[PDB]
């Protein structure tokens, strides 16, 4: 057997922040919020707030996913009612709890 060479020092190169785009990454997901108006969890909606929800303005709706999934059901309903699948998960959607 044998070994590797000796890695020395003094070969750095100055290295400068250079990038050519700045959307280095995009943000992570959060169920804590309704991803798809970009709302707070269990909270009004995109319009809803402005709109002035008539029910609970605590809560506009809310339903939780199996797939530890966290939106509102408001605006899951309507994704579901286009899409089959988490817009997350990108896997079927399915109603862990929703309530009415
Ligand atoms: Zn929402
Ligand atoms: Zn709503
Ligand atoms: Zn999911």
């Amino acid at each position: 057997g044998g070994g590797g060479t000796n890695s020395g020092a003094g070969k750095k190169r100055f290295e400068v922040k250079k990038s050519n785009a700045s959307a280095q990454s995009a943000w992570d997901i959060v169920v804590d919020n309704c991803a798809i108006c970009r709302n707070h969890i269990m909270d009004l909606c995109i319009e809803c707030q402005a709109n002035q929800a008539s029910a609970t303005s605590e809560e506009c709706t809310v339903a939780w996913g199996v797939c530890n999934h966290a939106f509102h059901f408001h605006c899951i309903s309507r994704w579901l009612k286009t899409r089959q699948v988490c817009p997350l998960d990108n896997r079927e959607w399915e109603f862990q709890k929703y309530g009415h």
